[PDB]
């Protein structure tokens, strides 16, 4: 039988997760959530998907527009299997609580402390790690983004130094500056290197800042090397990595705009591009240094690895066959 | 099936081109670039074959190894009418060429009306194409106005429409400005000629352009000749094809909420050809009516192409046009 | 001399209170600041009192070794007026402290106009505000609408202007939109109304944030009554104080170049006082007049504020006092 | 008084020639202009003499009622020393004019290193350009990479630094990315090696372009070769000239308040010549520092051409010059 799953907040990871779960033919999504009765809720509902208020607090908002409701997340937890938790960061932990009295696995965000979980998971990275757990945490949009490619060359690197370049906001996100500023994380280094640790063991450090850009986060890498590598190795290995592509800045790549102009040409759902873009000819390598830039489109990289993170904690099948049965459903040829 | 083909694979060209693919009465026989870059090897992998613009870029793409159709001119001979989607003013220099071959041609919004023999907008003047040889798309913008405009056109005694416009499309990034809100001090605006090349109404409009990407907003005030109601304004747009009504109440905000709602649909390129109008800023303040409409300047006109094509041909009435198209676009109503 | 204090050293606060600092008429008591930020040193560095906003403040201060000159209560015992320049809708909140302490208090565009006795902008009716007790200086918006429409007034038999918004100021960095255009769905936009509260005319307007920091921009269509000219308009308005025309011809293509002329007259925070109109938009079509102007919204009110203190304690006659605010503030004309 | 012309009164030559003002050692002779736009007569009326940059640039002064004092060629002849501040790649073009009319030549970031005889950044190399008739002032990131790490040069045996970068300056409204981050594929950046060029130091840079007009930001880690705490770094900035500590915990969160410290302080143009550096961002983690750092990209190469101009024409000792120019401006 389909694992049965529960989408506990509707937004931005959320209702991309739950398209996800309804492309699998072994999961089925029992419901999603939402807070109020505003276009996504009429959306799901258009999509045939049960509407639970996240809450009793939130009836009242639903009865006032006469939306109607299949019920509130109690409701929904007692028919499904495992709640993945797409709520506002510092939320997942308030909810952790209810899941465990309901008695149900779930996976959280990036956005929770690595506290909340028993292990936090990158498929391709640490699958096994989450093999029969309840309590998972994927990580967050850049750290699943450093540990996709990084990984991929960890017995080559002694040490690495990322910057994160930051989008201030989703599309859908206007309420959010700065218009018109960069905003840099005084804090030496960023919440991204020990969350980056705590999925694969590498000696690694992170400075974040935030522009004003919505499309994608972008990183500038760097990597002390402790073992021989050249240029065409590191494209050969990135080239036959999973859910990483290498865009080449020659034909036209020039930024991010032109980066997610691919995934809108592709026709994706909501212009959603899964995989890790990295600018070909930014892999250079001076000396023992290996350097390269990569993008990360935040609104749906930690997608996969939500799905197969379901598939790990249920031991559905092995770490390949999840991860290809879960490109296959989401057209990432990888 | 009318065989078609579309000379610059831009934005308006791709996103033409893949509406043609998907019209059962037509065949897309090719499209131009005029260097080999990614947009060029999708067109490929789409297996749309891909002619060099001109025989002059034939080298970029002999340089590269990538094969092409051939060219231009080749392409010409293969079809019945080709669209023409190239940057503003080039349209009507590629003109004697398509003479020339002696096959039909339609041109954008950004050429004079002197393009073409009429200027369209599928709803308001179909008929007006019917048979004709060269027709012009109008505008992004003179698109939406056109839409809900004719339909309140017999109330409609004057109209005054303030458009505030994207600065660059979302792939565009060499176009200020970053950070200014740049006025066209031509005034009146050449958005209401332009409209009058499709409809008779009395109006004058003003442009400027500010820092975003997504769609352009306008804002209309029309002198009302006839009594015309709130409500009756909402039920007339209720029931005006390829305009949709958006509630601020149900959370679109702003343009990026209402480009979200076809982000949602998984629309391609997230294309929302309909224009969308705030149905709370309807308004009649005495004798005159005001709202604030939408428009997704990347397709709104994509579905005019192809409505101008079956009347270029007769290839059907009006409203069977307009049917065929929307639903092989996803347009509901 | 007058003795003044603000409460609220923002972005109208500490302007204001700079001016205030440059008339030989007036003395500036104190500031007020809810947090010891670098603004609130900047004040102390410049040798005005600080003030803490309220008694629930003191600790920040205290935790911070910052010694305050006392709390808003202590300030208001020592002044004969306050200028309110809190966020809009707490200076309603405002005003019952200030009547307790029994001094007189201007008002920023942001409260309701019943929060005053009057509403005010110096040029249009200075008078009505001679010897008041409270009064409201109207938004950067609608002073920007009175001082070009009041010049015209006895023409304008109707008007409608559209309000294209800075989305925050350069120094906020915590507002969006980053890339979209919000429309204000309510018709009319607070704009019409606030200014019938200054100067009687017909007029009706809507608004729209877009994501720049520099100046809004005004849309204006003048429906006259009178016989007037394009010739006539650009006359008067070289004539009417407080208003400059830039000339696109000579490169002010944009907001960034207007802010730019401000910004080469090394202009105090770039002050651009005065209110900017295109003056090769300024053009009549039949029995309609257009033209597009921009508001510093930063600076705007700045030279209002001044004004509004002479004419309650009726300090000095109308256009004395402007003279007098103008030269202080290096404003042309 | 050293004679001095500006050609190219755009974004750097109308700040550099009000800087020049406003020194006791030299004269604006005059500044060059190639169209009659707001700037040129912004220029006129604070008595500065315009020239039209070239002969076949007079009809339009002319086609205008714009008078106008003669040409580039009519300046150069009046002046000792002509600071160029055309766009880059223009100004090694003008240089051969600048040799046959024999005169002093200092040229912005934007040429090559080659069209000059060396590279300056007064506080670090102001010696090596005593007499030297050909300077070329390094650019905005350069400046601010180099004032920063001299200062703890003898600490770093390697320096890896990310450019934020600004896509346009305020006044430039017909350039994007409107919203898109644009990096720099070619790695490193040739932002290390200008440094290089400047002060003898292992580094290597790369390079983004982002959404916004302000400043740019340096994201900057370095290999430390003797041991050094965060409390001797912040010391060490505190002391450095043309440099400025900046506290998050103050309100500094964005390079938007940095700039609205240069606005309290109605800075001209609310120019911030100095280097901004975030106090909480220097951290020390092994044998590496850290720290982040913004460059008011508009401004910060002003007092550099200055002090360029004292050791041309040896009118001052290295901090006698810096001293005098920091005054004029108000640097502190
Ligand atoms: N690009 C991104 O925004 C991004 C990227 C990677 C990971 N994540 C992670 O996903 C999680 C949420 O991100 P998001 O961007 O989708 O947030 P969001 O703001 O888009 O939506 C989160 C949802 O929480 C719902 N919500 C609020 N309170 C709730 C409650 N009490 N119960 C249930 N739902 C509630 C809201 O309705 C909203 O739909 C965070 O941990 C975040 O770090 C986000
Ligand atoms: N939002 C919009 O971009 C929009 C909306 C409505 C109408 N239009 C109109 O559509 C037309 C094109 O707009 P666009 O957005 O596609 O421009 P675009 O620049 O995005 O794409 C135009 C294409 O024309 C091709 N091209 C350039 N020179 C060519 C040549 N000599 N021969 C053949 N092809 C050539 C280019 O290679 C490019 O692929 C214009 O008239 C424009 O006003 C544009
Ligand atoms: N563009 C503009 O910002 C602009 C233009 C014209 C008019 N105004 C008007 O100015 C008035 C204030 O605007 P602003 O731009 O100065 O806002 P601001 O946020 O820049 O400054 C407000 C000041 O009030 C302070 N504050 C918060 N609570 C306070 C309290 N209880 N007491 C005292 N201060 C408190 C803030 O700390 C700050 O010092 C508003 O009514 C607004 O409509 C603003
Ligand atoms: N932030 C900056 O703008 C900045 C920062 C650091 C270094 N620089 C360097 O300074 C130089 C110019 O920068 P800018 O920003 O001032 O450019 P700018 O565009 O603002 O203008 C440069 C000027 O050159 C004049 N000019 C153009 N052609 C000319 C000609 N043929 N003869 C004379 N003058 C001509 C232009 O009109 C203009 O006034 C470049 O090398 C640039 O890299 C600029």
């Amino acid at each position: 039988m389909k694992v049965k799953v529960g989408v506990n907040g509707y937004g931005t990871i959320g209702k991309r997760v739950a398209y996800a779960v309804t492309k699998q033919d072994d999961m089925e999504l029992i419901g999603i959530t939402k807070t109020k009765p505003d276009f996504e809720a009429y959306r799901a509902k258009e999509l045939g998907i049960p509407v639970y208020a996240a809450s009793e607090e939130f009836i009242p908002r639903f009865e006032k527009e006469g939306f109607e409701v299949a019920g509130t997340l109690n409701d929904l937890l007692e028919k499904v299997d495992i709640i993945v938790d797409a709520t506002p960061g510092g939320i997942g932990a308030k909810n952790k609580p209810l899941y465990e009295k309901a008695g149900v696995k779930a996976i959280f965000q990036g956005g929770e402390k690595a506290d909340v979980a028993e292990v936090s998971f990158v498929a391709q990275a640490n699958y096994e790690a989450a093999l029969g757990k309840n309590y998972v945490r994927v990580v967050s949009c850049n750290t699943t983004g450093l540990v996709r490619t990084l990984s991929a060359i960890r017995e080559y690197a002694d040490y690495v130094y990322a910057v994160m370049i930051r989008r201030a906001a989703d599309p859908n996100d206007t309420k959010r500056g700065p218009i018109n500023a960069i905003k840099p994380t005084v804090e030496v280094p960023s919440h991204h290197g020990p969350d980056v640790q705590t999925v694969i063991p590498i000696n690694i450090e992170t400075m974040a800042f935030v522009v004003p850009t919505t499309l994608m986060h972008v990183h500038s890498v760097m990597v002390e090397l402790k073992k021989p590598l050249t240029k065409d190795d590191v494209i050969d290995i990135f080239e036959n990595t999973t859910r990483v592509l290498l865009f080449e800045k020659e034909k036209g790549f020039d930024s991010t705009a032109q980066i997610i102009e691919f995934a809108r040409d592709l026709h994706r759902e909501w212009n959603n591009l899964y995989e890790i873009a990295v600018w070909k000819e930014s892999i250079n390598i001076k000396g023992n240094r290996l350097f390269y830039i990569q993008a990360v489109h935040q609104e749906s990289d930690v997608i996969p690895e939500n799905i197969d993170a379901i598939r790990a904690m249920f031991e559905l099948a092995d770490k390949w066959d999840s991860i290809k049965k879960t490109n296959k459903s989401l057209g990432i040829l990888k």
